[PDB]
């Protein structure tokens, strides 16, 4: 690709088609365009010889074609095109992945495996690799940048040097390298973020970034450098100062509160701007069966007022120019007939999807079958033996100590408290909520390191999760050992996943026995378990929104983030390079 | 080499730094509004520039730390100018003196077909282009020619480009892609030779730019089917509306003044520029070129027309630098090329400074540096052919009267009949009937000048006679009487090309072109001072009547390729039936 496009047998029958010589192999009949250049809704039918389009002509004026596809009452437009998104977050496969976004219109996707790569390294991006090659979704793959996401500080299944990237920068699957989040190794001019750089700089392939946060003289020079994507659009605002500083936007809808801001910004411009596109980021499972993946965030724009012809412009023809593919995202004769039909344009259901000029699916269902790769390698990620109850409580000499807190759920600040101790053990104070991290790749010591957060409610119970950005070590938060050790062993027993307990009794399991990250069962039972696993954890504490929520289970680890993280080092500040051991201050 | 020449380790590190504030620009480009062309904003800020990089954009005097200053209080900074369809040639100077004139006006990049080279000289002039273009201020990316000549079999040029000789032009890393395609008919038909040349710009995977001049519907389905993926012929607002709905780039040009209206209209009503609108100049004569001049008045004009500033401008920088595939030019954003254009307003775009690749070079409309000339030797010598005589300019025949055939009208050609007296032992030019004489001029042929009888050209008091003749150029004399026609014939012959009117036994204005015979080597001030002469010198011999018979018609009457038929150096030529007729007389 695009060389299949440009066999001469080929173009010899697209253009002879075109020219009214020969039958379409495909017709698309009796639709409304969606012109995604003109921002026009104009009748027009579709004729497809082999993967090309071969023609865009007046409605009804053909009829000589192999198969006739019914696109009457209903919109046609190029299929949709997500710049930025981890399958890993929706906890299946990429065969499963497939199989729904692709029923939904969803036919290129932006795959950042960085989950994958941190727990099984280049073996993990090549698993990636090898499970797209023959799907009927295409995956262009972003080589993970930031592994682990802060080194000395943590330690997940594998560590990428520049000469790693620039490794996997040389592989043909791979479009450029996927999201830098060590934001401030680029704008400081580090060694091993540069080097990054300068590798994804000397392929001339994309250099896509996290920006959160980022404002003038820093984004400046983070662009300097080479970045020129962003996702982490915190508000209206920050989306008008990143267009202005010229970012290819990755506007994402994984935060949903934020979509009516970014179309009032949109909409008080008056055009959209070239530069934006659209991208999932990070869909759960119940959100991916029940709301969808890419052509979700065109419902949900639109939902919030944005022109559907915006809307899809942005999903097509502005991310085909982003990923230098002048064969995809608009319905024009010499263009791959990746192409959708939805009902309307306010439901984007999709009645039809052609990828490469073949039908692949109808009314929602799939028409082809989804090859599958073997998990093989995936499986028996959980290289730790079976936790105790005192693998989660803090050894102190005294009987009464000063205790360091990692304060405030996900804008995390250094905390102060006092415990007292008890049988060699300290004693979980009021208001703390234990954290506590274990290397489980087997390359370090797995041993148990625990915090205590401060301003996560009061926990009866415990939630264990195998999913903890990006290093992915085994995560327990709780009010006390016994359940922390109940809800622990049983993701490490499963091979993986999250699983509450409260009073003695596990709750809820939901099993991620692939590389812990995620799980072979079909999607809506990967779906149901979620929503199970949700229901018990909140039995277990009563969440505060926003920021004491359930998603930031996930995200407690994070070492490239400021301010104080648990991992399965200690407490971990990145801004020093300091890992604190233990969190008994003195005593 | 670009754009590898901005990626090197040591520049992107002082770009980092500087946007940073830990050291200084090279350059700071203050006070001015900035034309933010992805926002369509005009917004205050200051540039800071590292070497070819910008390396920041920032609040209006936040910083003063700068090796030089350059002023933009009062006037609006933009990225430079982008044409991406021309022909250096049709200047009738050389490419340093284009660089000069249109550099100093903000144009930083140029898209060059060099075609008029190419018929002439073949390869060695596709590659005299390339070596003349290579260290001037002004970027020149080559399109190859593809149709040499136009119509292969109906007349003779200089030289003959079938398939492996652009399969071979296309490795050239000068290349960026396929010049204009006019033969649309071997195209659409799958002739085997325009396909192979297709099929060279699809397997190179660069561009395939047409020219789709009176292309509708299923034949633009073809055109496109096959490839081609740009035009610039647009006849008409609703042209421009059904090429932007078909998903070609437009290549917007204002060679042709009196369709802007129209297409201004078209695209205020659609309500917004698409992104596939670029602007270009095609083809500009000298006194054009000085008066008005480049790619800058093609802004200009449209602008004066009602289009606004802000889409003229996006057109002549984003929309080419995203069809280039060149995402360092084209926007004024951190780590994009300092090529810059500082506008004294948004009505003159009188350009106050330019910048290239980081470097001031014109100010005030003066270059500020040295434009390196090139050796023109391969262009020296091109008349070969004997000077004539009266008798070449007359149709030797054998009865006393006889059938002609004529070629009536200028611009849309068509066959005519007349009857015509045979006086002694020649034709005699029948009334209201203008002499068309054309000499193969070359060497790949005998120097036998071909005469037919034109009508619809008023009554010609002399002769003009040009060495510039689309695409073949081969010596080509308009006239009333054959004398005149030996005389403005012989006076370009002697100044190896160019053009001469001559009128009652004297030369009354010569125009030397004696590089290919297409261009001068003399000053731009001289050469345009010329031609305004030289069209003085012909509105005296024949009087024009606009449009259509206007002096313009004087370098189409031999453009083969066209619709019609047309006098060319082997005689009559029609396309339609691929046919050539030796000489006019039928019967
Ligand atoms: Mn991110
Ligand atoms: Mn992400
Ligand atoms: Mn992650
Ligand atoms: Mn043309
Ligand atoms: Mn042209
Ligand atoms: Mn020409």
């Amino acid at each position: 690709e695009p060389a299949d496009l440009n066999d001469d047998t080929l173009r010899a029958r697209a253009v002879a088609a075109a020219r009214g010589d020969q039958r379409f192999d495909v017709l698309i009949t009796g639709g409304t365009l969606v012109d995604v250049v003109t921002g026009e809704l104009r009748p027009a039918d579709i004729g497809i010889v082999g993967a090309l389009i071969a023609s865009v002509h007046e409605p009804a004026s053909r009829r000589d074609a192999a198969q006739v596809i019914d696109a009457g009452g209903a919109y046609v437009s190029p299929g949709l095109i997500d710049t930025h998104m981890h399958i890993e977050s929706s906890m299946i496969t990429p065969a499963a992945y497939a199989a729904a976004v692709v029923a939904r219109g969803v036919t290129t996707i932006v795959w950042d495996p960085h989950e994958f790569g941190n727990v099984h390294g280049v073996d993990g991006v090549r698993w990636a690799a090898k499970a797209i090659e023959n799907l009927p979704l295409r995956a262009i793959l972003l080589a993970p940048s930031c592994v682990p996401s802060a080194p000395g500080l943590e330690r997940g299944g594998a560590d990428f040097d520049a000469a790693i990237l620039a490794d996997l920068l040389s592989w043909p699957e791979i479009g450029g390298i996927a999201e830098i989040m060590n934001m401030r190794g680029v704008i400081e001019r580090d060694p091993r973020m540069s080097g990054i750089v300068q590798a994804g700089l000397a392929a001339e392939k994309l250099v896509c970034g996290h920006a959160r946060g980022l404002k003038n003289a820093d984004l400046n020079a983070f662009m300097a450098a080479g970045v020129s994507s962003d996702h982490e659009l915190v508000s209206g605002e920050d989306l008008m100062a990143k267009l202005r500083a010229g970012l290819t936007i990755e506007l994402r809808g994984s935060h949903d509160h934020l979509l009516p801001e970014f179309v009032a910004a949109l909409n008080t411009l008056g055009h959209l701007p070239q530069t934006v596109t659209l991208c999932t980021d990070d869909v759960f499972p119940d959100d991916l069966l029940q709301g969808g993946g890419l052509d979700d965030v065109v419902r949900r724009l639109v939902r919030y007022g944005l022109k559907p012809e915006w809307a899809l412009r942005a999903a097509t023809l502005n991310a085909a120019q982003r990923l230098g593919r002048s064969d995809l995202g608009l319905i024009a004769a010499g263009r791959r007939a990746d192409i959708v039909v939805f009902e309307d344009l306010n439901g984007f259901s999709a009645r039809h999807v052609l990828a490469s000029g073949r039908a692949v699916a109808e009314g929602g269902r799939m028409l082809v079958d989804i090859p599958t790769c073997d998990t093989t390698v995936l499986k028996g990620s959980m290289k730790l033996p079976l936790r105790m109850a005192n693998d989660f409580l803090v050894k102190s000499q005294g009987a009464k100590v000063r205790l360091a807190t990692i304060d405030r759920p996900r804008f995390t600040q250094w905390g102060e408290t006092e415990a007292d101790v008890k049988d060699g053990f300290v004693v979980p104070p009021e208001g703390a909520t234990m954290i506590s991290v274990t290397h489980r790749h087997g390359m370090a010591e797995p041993t148990t390191k625990t915090g205590f957060l401060t301003g996560w409610g009061r926990w009866n119970g415990a939630f264990a999760t195998t999913v903890s950005h990006d290093s992915h070590n085994l995560t327990v938060f709780g009010g006390n050992a016994g359940d922390m050790a109940l809800a622990a062993n049983a993701v490490i027993g499963t091979g993986g996943g999250m699983a509450v307990a409260s009073e003695g009794k596990v709750t809820a399991i939901l099993p991620l026995p692939l590389s812990g990250l995620v799980s072979d069962a079909p999607l809506e039972e990967v779906a149901r378990a979620f929503e199970d696993l949700r229901e018990a954890v909140g039995k277990v504490v009563e969440w505060q929104p926003p920021y004491l929520v359930f998603k930031a289970c996930f995200g407690a680890t994070l070492a490239c983030n400021i301010g104080p993280h648990q991992t399965d080092m200690g407490i971990a500040d990145v801004l020093t390079g300091k890992v604190m051991e233990s969190p008994v201050i003195e005593v």
